């Protein structure tokens, strides 16, 4: 179990120089509350986004490089990263899923095309880093073995690996009948986990697709799609999916909440299906929203064990299609998978977004802001961030506007924002 | 009554493979509490809009073609489509109110014009489909009768039609002395409906009105004229009045709120006059401030059985007057009823609305986005989404600042906004 | 820090047969919140007693007979037993004090009397079990050394004892010029800890009479007279105590609030200067209002470190005085200190308690009545104990009267009570 501030600053006061304490209070010791806990922060029952909050800082006795990110994808997968990529055709196919799998993180293919295309892509992650290549003890190496994939261990410490030292793949299929042949060919293609991707996953269709790849594929990991509520949760929790993604009207391609009424704010939706979904020893992907570290930071500590991004990998190099220039900025395309783009109602909008270079220079350094984030809260780990929130340990402030406002750069003249320097 | 989500999630669960449960709780089933209801969305007392809230996700066990969208405008008159075309001068002439009828809802021809014009526009929209022509079994079709009009039939299964097969069409009057000569040419011209039309319908010069047209015209429909509180809306269902227009000061080209202090924030006068209304079964027309499908959505999950539209419909082919070009886009005049373009002091400002072409291409985009906001609600016709905001089923959820900028579109660099396809 | 509930739980299932789980909660694992924490327990306002409250039963890993009572009498002194005799002059003389420090408590002899015979009773205890006798390595056991002291040891395991393994005694001294002669005697004897007695504490004759105390005798322990407030604990802990008395107008001899109507109820107050209390490592003791083993255990929950007794060792054969039959039952007098028996106003009422045996046989159905009540709320001692309502774990129910009438005895015709059997 997670130690406490006061027991951490008691152990440090302790290795050195600087009985009733102990007796009183039973090695709980005294600190002044201040702000609000998780639970009261939401009683309000106003509608929270990521904005409209900040997390208290607490006590420090480590430092970053030594938090542990390590994440449940599902109830029996687990990245040493908790960053996934969108299963988007802007975002992922097979060189975004590989680059998501060597920073150790995850990426899902997108279904936006047809099923031998998307097992094809599968294929070429599965391929990409070899144990034994047995269509040309594995201590053996320092069927076929190449120095190249020992060259890939050494240079990517954290990639996302299954049994066979090939890299972890998702892909993303409907839930209409034509999805079977799909999810026929990705299982033959060597697929880790499905996504059943829904805009809202509480559904007949769903909840039959669900029961069928649990009775055809056994060992098959299923993710469920779209909810925002603990009604919809249940419903998909009993039919055995092995993780939900939260999000609905939230990410910035969608208009979802203007057209259909539907959606919930993003930090509500990832606090109260997070809060529900632990019952059940139910991972939580926070799906869209993501515009900073500190977003990533603040869906973790409201209870995801992943955050999956659209817009925030959109225009790297690894992403699909190619850069164009127009407005005298480099841009590549970003469209929403329910845009008229990708009676029938658009659910989302075409555009564009600016270059950002690979996912291999972009990721560490989000890695380095969870770490950095982590460190100031006094969590060495995410699970023991997501510990002290739900044991009340970690503090809340609401912010008002004039708060939001502070928060941001005030009265320069001008600025420039370098994010990073290696 | 309605089924619950649960109820009909067992049902599901139930026509396939996958007692206490039922001796327990009566087939009620768990649900775990998230959201709020209508009624404690309201009890805070502060001005909610229609974008200062969503509504939560449901169970969906259908496809959203089958939403039935059968609506009451009166106590005796029904429409197969929630939509009503607005009483300006800018909006409904015979050629609007006969698009609106032939979709499937209605339009209410203006009054700024004399009695004898109003009259003619009220008989061109009587005219224009028929049954029999008797001044040139009706089975007979397979005294004169026509194939157009069959051809016609044929083409609009949702046409508003009389009991003769005629379109229905709906006028306004004032409640000024020769307002009683306007309504004998209007009732000889056979009009189905009359709106009173005041900005503010609580008034002895609109009860004396509602008095007398009950008096002379048994037969004839009669809607209030605007209220936004259950003390107005008393006064006038006392009167005899067969539904009501909620909203005062909200409409786009309306300025009343700042040049009077009057008025209501329009979700809560359409929760709370609709929740008086309901009481002794007179339906709720809300009236402006619909901006988007999802403002639809909203305003008759609230309660209102019907919505009418100034803006939106403002600029389609069928509105009133020609369009312009003048800004470098086609434009089309839309001025207010209380424009001084229409001491006198104004209420509305005279305004200009961009070209959206004919209302039959645009009005199957609201239905088909009606549809689809039920669809994800669980809601499979708009009396069951009414039911199961009454009954406390159906959750809202508050929203801040920045959850609705997070509703919206986010930091792509541009974007483009296809709404419907075809 | 103390472990949760769930910990012991899940380390009580994982000695056995009967991931995710981890890495979602970071081992805190899921508890269904119910009840309050003594923090919102004591936020409305309300004035409470023991009898308005109950602890909720918690998770039981342990028998009873392993709970440990060790407990802080002041910053320097701890007990095996967190029991107390009151200096009261029909409570505790020579015999009383002897008794108590021999089961593993303490008691303070009465200044009711003048300061010769207050250091003789004081002598009295310092002299009862001895090891070297001085004035007639210890190992030597198995100058004098008599094997009395060896049968005494063997006989009390829990008996409090000093270096020179003589029995701790405290003593009670006013604030007048006059105890500073009294309390040069009391240190002469050996007296290890002292008592301020005052009605309130809060005081510049108190802060006087501690500061000259801790100026002359600075190896001496006091604890300050009577407080309710924590603006009454802080100029205390300021001025240098090493422990406080809680409590004004409580205890059953009491009527300090109908004759001046200053105090606090009991529960409250407790609960109020501990929190205040513990910031500084001061411990508290509960001081009057014990009626019931029920009553020690609420005390000690609600943060009290140890438990104050008059009443409830009144009328034991080691309480000073002789027993009478007057009323038919054998009784003994206890009379207040406050009372006109021990213009002058009294603050007590001078009675009478029935018979109850021996201290020795009355005080470990106390100790088994605290280790049960400790068993059902799953503390495996008692700074467990407080260190699980501080930090939340530990839940609270308010009571109203029915619930207290439902927690006595119902409609049964006669009841028979016998406590305990041994
Ligand atoms: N998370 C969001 O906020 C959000 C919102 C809108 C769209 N999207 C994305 O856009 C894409 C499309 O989402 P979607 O929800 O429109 O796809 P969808 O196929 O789930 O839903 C489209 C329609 O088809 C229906 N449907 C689904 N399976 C069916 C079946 N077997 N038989 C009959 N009807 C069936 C649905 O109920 C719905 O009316 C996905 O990539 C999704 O992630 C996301
Ligand atoms: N809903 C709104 O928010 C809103 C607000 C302002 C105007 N409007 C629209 O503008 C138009 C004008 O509305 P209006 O209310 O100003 O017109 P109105 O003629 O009803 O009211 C104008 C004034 O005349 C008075 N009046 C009405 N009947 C009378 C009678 N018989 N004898 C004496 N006085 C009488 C009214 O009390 C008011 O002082 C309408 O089309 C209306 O729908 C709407
Ligand atoms: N805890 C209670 O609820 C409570 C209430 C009343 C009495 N008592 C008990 O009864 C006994 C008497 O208590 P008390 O408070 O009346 O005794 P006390 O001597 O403390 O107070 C009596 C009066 O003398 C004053 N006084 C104290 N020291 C003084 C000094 N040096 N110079 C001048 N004035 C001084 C006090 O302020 C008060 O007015 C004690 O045993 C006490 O514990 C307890
Ligand atoms: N040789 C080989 N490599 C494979 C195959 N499938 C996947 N790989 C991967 O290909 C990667 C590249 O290895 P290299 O050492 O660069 O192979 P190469 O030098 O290009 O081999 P040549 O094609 O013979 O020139 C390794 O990470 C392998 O795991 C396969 O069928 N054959
Ligand atoms: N042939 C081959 N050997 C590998 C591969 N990945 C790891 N191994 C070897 O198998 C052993 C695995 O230990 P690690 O490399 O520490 O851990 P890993 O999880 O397998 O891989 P990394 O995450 O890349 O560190 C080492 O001897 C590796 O060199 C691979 O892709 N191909
Ligand atoms: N013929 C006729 N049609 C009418 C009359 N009043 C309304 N209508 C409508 O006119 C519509 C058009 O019918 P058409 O078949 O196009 O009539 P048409 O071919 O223009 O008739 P002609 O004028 O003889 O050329 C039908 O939908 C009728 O309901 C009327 O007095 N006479
Ligand atoms: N001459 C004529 N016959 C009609 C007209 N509308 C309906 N009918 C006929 O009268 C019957 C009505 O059929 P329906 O179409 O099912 O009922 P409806 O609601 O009036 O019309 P729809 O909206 O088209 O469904 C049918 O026998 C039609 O042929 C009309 O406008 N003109
Ligand atoms: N011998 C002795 N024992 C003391 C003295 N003060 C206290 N005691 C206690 O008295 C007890 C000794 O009891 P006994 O051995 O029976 O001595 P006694 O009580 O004097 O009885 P007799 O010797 O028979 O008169 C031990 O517990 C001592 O601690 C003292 O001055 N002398
Ligand atoms: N002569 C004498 N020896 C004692 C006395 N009390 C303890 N001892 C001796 O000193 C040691 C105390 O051991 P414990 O009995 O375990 O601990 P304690 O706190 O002193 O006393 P207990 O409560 O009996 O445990 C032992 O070696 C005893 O023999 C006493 O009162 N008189
Ligand atoms: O057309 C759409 N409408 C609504 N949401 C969408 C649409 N297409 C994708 N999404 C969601 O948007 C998320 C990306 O959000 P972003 O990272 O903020 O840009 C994806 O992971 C999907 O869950
Ligand atoms: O001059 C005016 N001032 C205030 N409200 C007006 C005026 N003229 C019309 N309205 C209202 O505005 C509504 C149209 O609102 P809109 O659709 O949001 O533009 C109409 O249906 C009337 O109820
Ligand atoms: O005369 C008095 N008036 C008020 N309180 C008193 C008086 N004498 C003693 N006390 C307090 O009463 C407590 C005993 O309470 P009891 O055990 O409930 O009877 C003592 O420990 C004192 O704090």
């Amino acid at each position: 179990g997670h130690e406490t501030a006061a027991q951490r600053y008691s152990a440090r006061l302790l290795q050195a120089g600087y009985m009733a304490d102990y007796l009183i209070s039973g090695g709980t010791g005294y600190v002044p509350e201040d702000g609000l806990t998780a639970q009261q922060l939401f009683a309000s029952a106003d509608g929270l986004t990521y904005n409209d909050f900040l997390i208290l800082p607490g006590f420090i006795d480590f430092i970053a490089d030594e938090v542990d990110l390590t994440s449940a994808l599902t109830r029996k997968i687990t990245l040493k990263t908790p960053l996934i990529s969108s299963p988007m055709d802007t975002v992922t196919e097979a060189d975004m899923a590989i680059a998501m799998a060597l920073m150790g993180g995850i990426g899902f293919i997108h279904h936006n095309c047809t099923p031998e295309f998307q097992a094809n892509e599968v294929r070429k992650v599965k391929k990409f880093e070899q144990g034994f290549i047995t269509d040309p003890t594995l201590k053996e190496a320092n069927a076929i073995i190449a120095r190249t994939d020992l060259k890939k261990n050494r240079d990517y410490p954290l990639a996302s690996k299954d049994s066979q030292k090939q890299l972890l793949c998702g892909a993303a299929v409907g839930t209409r009948e034509d999805d079977k042949y799909r999810l026929d060919l990705l299982t033959q293609a060597g697929v880790d986990v499905i996504v059943l991707d829904s805009s809202q996953g509480n559904s007949v269709y769903q909840i039959a697709m669900v029961h069928y790849i649990k009775q055809k594929y056994p060992h098959l990991q299923v993710i469920g799609g779209n909810v925002v509520t603990a009604a919809q949760a249940k419903n998909l929790i009993d039919a055995g999916v092995d993780g939900l993604r939260v999000g609905m009207g939230c990410g910035s391609i969608c208009i979802t909440q203007e057209v259909m009424a539907c959606g919930r704010p993003q930090g509500t939706a990832v606090y109260k299906v997070a809060e529900y979904a632990r019952r059940f020893g139910v991972p939580i992907i926070a799906d869209g929203g993501i515009q900073t570290v500190g977003h990533v930071v603040k869906a973790l500590a409201l209870g995801a064990s992943t955050v999956m991004m659209g817009s925030l990998l959109a225009a790297t190099t690894e992403a699909p299609g190619e850069y164009f220039f127009s407005d005298g900025v480099r841009l590549k395309k970003y469209r929403g998978m329910g845009s008229l783009d990708a009676v029938k109602i658009a659910q989302g909008v075409s555009g564009s977004i600016q270059d950002k270079g690979s996912i291999q220079k972009f990721v560490p350094y989000l890695i380095a802001g969870i770490q950095h984030g982590c460190q100031d809260i006094g969590a060495r780990s995410l699970s023991v961030l997501r510990s002290m929130m739900y044991s009340g340990e970690l503090k809340f402030e609401k912010r008002t506007m004039s708060a939001q406002i502070e928060g941001g750069v005030h009265g320069l003249h001008s600025y420039t924002f370098l994010p990073f320097t290696k």
